[PDB]
């Protein structure tokens, strides 16, 4: 079901259509063709192809693209329209399953997901690398989570909006009222998929970094992501944003694709985790808690973030659902 | 307090648009020509004076046009410009408190408000009797009060669509929830002023009629309107609709003004009194009991509805605020 | 997985502000209550329960309210709260595995997908039948699929303006062209949920009934509909739309839920399957072919069509996938 | 019998719909948690209480709420169900009537009205600093009237297609013409409350200024605003527009409402005072004159403005009344 | 005005009077017996269809004279039905045309609002100078109705639309000095649009023309006298007019009626207003004269002077034919 | 062909577009330098409106000429706005008479359908003739912009509105054989109504002209190249038009545009279509020429012929602007 969405053209049509990631890898890839010139490329989920085309570009002599979907029937027919199938060799499967004649170079992909790990594309990533040659390189290299206080009034009260639907007597004769704090909790569960203004954030972010390397396949089953903000502003805490940052450390160039709200807009947006019962804090007071990330049977991740305002003891704990998130962007 | 937005012309402009209204008076003078033809007229609550022009033209001797609102003197000024300062005196006040040189044969009127009894200008007119001759006219001559049961789903649900705004824990950090119960409350004491489709009716109307040519004004002070229903549609009854007609029963015609729902729309709409607590019924059951209208200081009814399904024994018991109707009109 | 989509209280709520398929359904079980009055009931695939609640309303003395999704359990806490646990029983599971204690006097649900027949949902209510005692009914007894020739050159160009983007002869230094037909193929077999003005048809609709009281699961494995329509406009027929009516046939009265696009809107709206290659017709010509509906392994069918203007001898066909619809609306 | 529509609870909401007024409020209070902190606070016109919620979030210690109507009885059913019994007094009552036990550090109201001063709100606030010890402030600090030419030839032809109703020689037999110019004269008294384009404005605002720290209740009573605009476009003038902005002086920061029509719409929109006869001026000529505001029994004011272009002599003298506003914002 | 005519958009907006289409086919088919083996003169033909209906009829010779460059389509259609030895179409004005030969009857369309707009009616009499003795005319008289109306709402939109020009600054400029020659536009401008027959005041009275005996210099000045019992009391806000024509034929006559209790035609029916309304009493009698004048524009100057007998009020009208309003929505 | 001129209920209509009269009059005004103790003429003057900006902005004296019988209503607001002095109205074509003096600026509103229909433009140039030579006229010159745009349903419609021609028993009649003349007919006639933008398929090329160097001469003959960069692939089904004026004054130029971005105004945009639709892909280019060529009724016959270059496909259209469709 995963894999289906990712055979249609219309998908893969949606996805190119995010200048500044394109852009950004073309650049990482390019402006470090020392590390491409003549060497042995695996593509992790290439769908139609791109980030292998770019390695083609930079000089490389062999590129593995694996795709698991059947998007890489339409990956085959770019290669050979393209001139390339003495240098792209198309691999259908998943990259847990199939065979490389040979061990790589270098791998790239684009496994990041909303909140960096939707997907658990991370670990198909970093299950790779046992294709990887000693001191053989990932692009991207390594990947910060961040993440923020924020204060939105009009978000938080769209839940209850939205959940008061239950809450009436008589729907044509039936009282719905019993359901209107299941439903709360449900919208609660969803982390929401959108931008917005800076000035909603209420302390400078905290960060969390995966070192691609180093880090392996099991080390992400159960991510624990500590932070303590200081607020810099008064008010009422609705929740913690998220976005993310990845490097691609090159021997020539570093470079770094950002989904900051600072930055220019990308297809993952920036998302945040409600809390259903809000904190109010003071500028000065210290915000600190965790959240804690639990890998699930649905390729995501069940969420925990409990956070307290040290100097009054308000505590404030929430569960979401990553694979429902809700998408609010126009 | 009560007359001033009378004394506006902006809002005599408005009133002076119901042209279903206006044409149904002008026939019903005009057509009944020898209730007029050389008589004293007087006109309660002229406004403009526009029906004392009809009587005028219908061949009246003198009409004397009594106006409560500064709207008296822009009367003085038409009746001058339309050169029948003979035969129309405007006399500034209420109908209680002026005097009358002489008695009359006839006195013309539109005291009908909201489901017709708001007001309560019809003891107004009613008072104005002591005026009239033996065997002097009235028109209109009778009203007719018909009510109905109504099942409106969009109707009811909206009611609390609007007060669970207030179904919420943390509008900018408070909690308004205790205040939803109060607002729901407060929704459903409003008689709703627009117009529906017929096809929401679910029984047969029950009337109430007043001969306003036998009628005193002691008789309105009380109202008392009991109904037996014969459900036609099995469904959820979510309160009372209310109309009007009124016969001028002239020596030549009767002319009908009814501001029904199947009829043309007049500025009056129709009315409906919600049910907080939903009947169901089934067809051929019964629905009964008493909307009881009691007068107040604030020209209008505290009405009471008490309805109950006799097979089932289920009951609703609703208090309304004919003051303070919601105009749901657009 | 197919089930987890229903198990959230967002998407029972968009379902229940279908307001025409609501009261349409009271009205159909209410108006006929002597087949509900101290009846055994089925509800095949209850989400939250509405339809449970009507016949209990129409005097039910036992409903048997079956859901598969975890919808289940918000149905269960309805029906408590409404204090009807007398009368309406929550089973969790699908109506093809679970255990009733009884046989039922009538069977009620809203099957119905898109074009009347995805989902296989048609499926499980026949499936049900298991349960129904003999001269025992089902709401609703028959449905109808309508088919319809139509013009619509927006509809049929956005195809291939959808496609634009693979003719980039450089996209980041890479020719996408090779990929521009399968991308306009892809579109093509998409059937269009949509609704549209009833100008753009060309001719009387062809209808194509199913018995639900009469018909076998396996009769929806293959479905075989042929048309014949005569043209009472001239111009380009760029496919077919798809629309159903059902009727409930009670003892009392029969009530029709229909979604043409003459009648209010529905959550189902109405499906248009667009030809490769449009016919040209004249009025007074006649179009015909064959409608040919598959079932696949998922819930959906893969739909051949087949047409043909007698007198010119014009030919198109197209095979779409009911699984992928394009919500055009 | 004023307050008599404060008391619903609809009414409440709708105000309560204003984010940009109700959001300014809480960061100004919050922001300036050291003017409010183990503080004596008095809020004047608290209606369901939201401002005295806020003050209870600075950390005030005793909030005296005070309230005329009965809105009063639900913002006590707030305080309770909010568990602030011992920290926010509701006292039903004119802040003029009631009495306190104590002097306050801070008085907070919402006093502003259309043009700032319709409601006469702002004397209540200024006769409550009886309770202000001298070392107290006052939220909002102060208040500023801006006044602008502006040209709007949809706006002012309105005016006459509105009175042109009765300029008609035969309406069901009666000529309505000589109505015309009475309801011309009307429509020009009526302030029009809405939004606009700022291109439409003529001039650089002049401002007018009372500080509610220094101002006596007296002061309000005649209001003489002078102006002298330097005009920088050539076109007719068709009126002034006003609309205020309020800073609220904390220890801390100094946070604005603004209600400009270069900012985000508040409830207050913004209001126009039409010309019925129209100033030509050049850019580069002088418009001046003087905008007079005299308290009426109304809850409001008699508006006078008279203003001439100084190097033609060319002259406009206008009567309006704010107590009967058109509201044509749709 | 024969620029307008030769559009193929125009005929086809013409040819949808179904009303009056299917009429003058009765009027032809049911009498046969008139046309079967007879010269026939088609005036002002369009693109021939009635000449097509005299074929149907069994004509022996038909010709259609056709002043626009429509003669030029009609020609191709008479080719196309393969009926050039029956039909000749004649390109030109029958007031300036050569025809071979004497006919036996002739048929037309030469009715405009109120009859006698486009003045095709002195053509259509022109024409009788190539009829046989004892020839036929097709229609064969014509009757125009008047009666008095009440209408409050259309009285009234005449002072909305001209209240436009009174204010003292559009831009600067005071326009008031013009409504007063507005208001005088707006009435007069006949309407045309339907309305409901219980805003007519009085029975109709009636002028009729005789087709076979009348001249064209008849119409050059028409004097319509009327005096109208009124029935109902109100303000006449001025006369509605339409008209019937009958064809008579020796098996039956047939009549084509565009009047306000009758099917709609594209003639609709025709209102003049009074700008002075008049005040009238059930049984007092409205009196006066409608005058058409000849104008050089195809049209006619109208005149109406009506007084109410009993009071003595008087109401004088001056129209513009050629300026006609269609309010018809 | 001036007398649907002659009414009060069609110049009303025409004072309704507020956004062309408070163009004109922040023009004018704004420009007050321009006309302050001057001679102004004011061509095809209507009930006189831009006359009396003319006044407000001071001007000496205004002839303001109309050929229509609006001319009589124009002498009633002039002497009732106590102007009389101030503006003269003169009642004829500004061809068929004299004016008694020369003039600082003229003053107009020539501009028709895709600019030049109704060819009142050489009239405004005609009058040229009372212009002293150091003066300027308002507008300044005048901008046509043409666009290719795609548009299925528009192409459709030519077809679809002919289809009652197909009929083969109209009461017994087959009407078949006026089915093609019938479509052409359509085609002929330049479309009048207003678009969404995203319909055009490459930016705009324009043909401007200068009023105060361009001939009356130089209007018979109007040849217009054209070649778009598309920045779209698909079919081109013709080409848009509309047309921006400049106010070019001595303190502010002041423009007035009709574009498909801009508010709308009472000349909407014109769309004629070819024949046959072109395809195109972005990055091609599409070259070709509008030829507009004067014609007795007040208006142009257009030729409009388009080629992809790339291809060398080819479409072309010629149209009637004398018979619009009025779409809108
Ligand atoms: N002297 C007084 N003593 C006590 N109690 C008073 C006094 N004067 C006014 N009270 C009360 O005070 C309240 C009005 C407060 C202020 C209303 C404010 N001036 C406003 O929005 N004016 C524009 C809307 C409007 C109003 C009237 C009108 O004719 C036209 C337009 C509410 N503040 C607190 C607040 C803040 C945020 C959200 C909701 C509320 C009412 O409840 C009055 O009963």
């Amino acid at each position: 079901q995963y894999f289906q969405f990712y055979g249609y053209l219309s998908q893969q049509q949606n996805m190119m259509q995010d200048y500044v990631r394109t852009g950004t890898y073309q650049r990482a890839i390019l402006q470090n063709h020392t590390d491409f010139k003549d060497k042995i490329v695996l593509d992790v989920g290439c769908g139609s192809g791109i980030l292998s085309f770019f390695a083609a570009q930079a000089g490389a002599r062999k590129i593995y693209a694996v795709e698991a979907s059947t998007m890489a029937q339409h990956a085959e027919v770019l290669v050979k329209s393209n001139n390339l199938t003495d240098r792209i060799v198309v691999i259908p499967g998943k990259v847990e399953e199939v065979s490389l004649p040979e061990q790589v170079d270098i791998i790239i992909s684009e496994p990041m997901g909303y909140m960096l790990f939707n997907e658990r594309m991370l670990e198909s990533y970093l299950h790779a690398k046992k294709y990887l040659k000693p001191s053989g390189n990932m692009f991207p290299t390594i990947g910060d989570v961040h993440l923020a206080p924020f204060t939105d009034e009009q978000l938080y009260m769209e839940q209850f909006t939205k959940a008061n639907f239950w809450y009436q007597p008589s729907f044509h004769g039936v009282d719905l009222s019993a359901l209107r704090g299941a439903a709360v909790d449900e919208y609660f569960r969803q982390p929401v998929v959108d931008t917005f203004d800076i000035r909603i954030l209420m302390a400078k972010s905290v960060k969390y970094t995966v070192n691609f390397l180093e880090a392996k396949e099991g080390d992400l089953h159960r991510i624990e992501i500590p932070f303590k903000f200081h607020m810099l502003h008064s008010g009422l805490v609705h929740g913690l944003a998220f976005w993310f940052d990845v490097a691609f450390i090159g021997s020539i160039m570093t470079v770094w694709l950002s989904t900051a709200p600072t930055e220019p807009l990308t297809h993952w947006y920036q998302v945040r985790c409600l809390f259903q019962s809000p904190l109010f804090a003071k500028a000065g007071d210290t915000l600190s808690g965790t959240c804690l990330l639990i890998a699930n049977k649905r390729q995501s991740y069940d969420i925990s973030i409990v956070a307290q305002v040290d100097q009054t003891g308000s505590k404030s704990s929430n569960l979401l659902d990553l694979k429902n998130p809700f998408f609010r962007y126009t």
